[PDB]
């Protein structure tokens, strides 16, 4: 096999020319020619078999992936494994190659306010479709968010996704981990399991600001320093708010703080689109109940030049609904056959 950087990288004849991109959360990435589509593309070395946990993740990312189709969302082309489950030690995914992500645009890149209006728009595009599939993305930040050369955006990465569940969300005080702690919403820390659609539209805002000033609106330090930024900004949740959370070790973790005032966004962003700001608002209201929904951001004044619902799909099919490593192994062998040989 092909090796890079001193590891097995075995993506067989079709693939060629291989060049080292860098390291996700799955491991090696590298470029490659397709000799077959005459173009190159980037793929994915998985290693999952030997813990359960990489195996659920790992089944989450082809299961769904294989299922959705959406110009917003990356999808896989081709997937490389051994031909019986006894040979197969690692899972190669193929994708289209990407110039670049939306971290990496931001450590150097000043977007122009075209640029911000055409990315949210891509990226709520892409969330609707996975939202009308009953899905939970639950991991977005700029870094899965991918863009070519032409600047269309592509939603990665859905190991960590969830089938959503409204009805089971409340839980007790700071027990709770979902999502990558700077994009984080509020009540993941206060009372909620992140089962529900709002979760998401919190991330998406928490991106919108960062597009705005090239730096994260709440960059906590740790897990129990997110919600002191959060707070810091929005300032003091309001009785009615506060009424709405029945956890009472929750709710008087709120009631034992000084009072804060709300910084205005305008003063954050002093060279801001309003309209831009007012949608930002929306996206990063405390109460998740009273947070606006993604079919309603999509319709917000922001995106009027991008706005049409007919050109806005949703899924076909949405996914209405403890097993050993082994089993896991067995459901990734199945979900991949398609590909062979
Ligand atoms: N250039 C590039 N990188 C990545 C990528 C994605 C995640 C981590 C790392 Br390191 C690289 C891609 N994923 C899909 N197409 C891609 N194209």
């Amino acid at each position: 096999p092909e090796m890079v950087r001193g590891q097995v990288f075995d993506v067989g004849p079709r693939y060629t020319n291989l060049s080292y991109i860098g390291e996700g959360a799955y491991g090696m990435v590298c470029s490659a020619y397709d000799n077959l589509n005459k173009v190159r593309v980037a793929i994915k070395k998985i290693s999952p078999f030997e813990h359960q946990t990489y195996c659920q993740r790992t089944l989450r990312e082809i299961k769904i992936l294989l299922r959705f189709r959406h110009e917003n969302i990356i999808g896989i082309n081709d997937i490389i494994r051994a031909p019986t489950i006894e040979q197969m030690k690692d899972v190669y995914i193929v994708q289209d190659l990407m110039e670049t992500d939306l971290y990496k645009l931001l450590k150097t890149q000043h977007l122009s306010n075209d640029h911000i209006c055409y990315f949210l728009y891509q990226i709520l595009r892409g969330l609707k479709y996975i939202h009308s599939a009953n899905v939970l993305h639950r991991d977005l930040k700029p870094s899965n968010l991918l863009l070519n050369t032409t600047c269309d955006l592509k939603i990665c990465d859905f190991g960590l996704a969830r089938v959503a569940d409204p009805d089971h969300d409340h839980t007790g005080f700071l027990t709770e981990y979902v999502a990558t702690r700077w994009y984080r919403a509020p009540e993941i820390m206060l009372n909620s399991k992140g089962y529900t659609k709002s979760i998401d539209i919190w991330s998406v805002g928490c991106i919108l600001a960062e597009m705005l000033s090239n730096r994260p609106i709440f960059p906590g330090k740790h897990y129990l320093d997110q919600l002191n930024h959060i707070l810091g900004i929005l300032g003091s949740p309001s009785q009615e708010d506060l009424n709405c959370i029945i956890n009472l070790k929750a709710r008087n973790y709120l009631l034992s703080l000084p009072h804060k005032n709300k910084v205005p966004w305008n003063r954050l962003f002093p060279n801001a689109d309003s309209k831009a700001l007012d949608l930002l608002d929306k996206m990063l209201t405390f109460n998740p109940h009273k947070r606006i929904e993604v079919e309603q951001a999509l319709a917000h004044p922001y995106l009027e030049q991008y706005y049409d619902p007919s050109d806005e799909p949703i899924a076909e099919a949405p996914f209405k609904f403890d097993l050993p490593k082994e089993k896991l192994k067995e459901l990734i062998f199945e979900e991949t056959a398609r590909f062979q040989p």
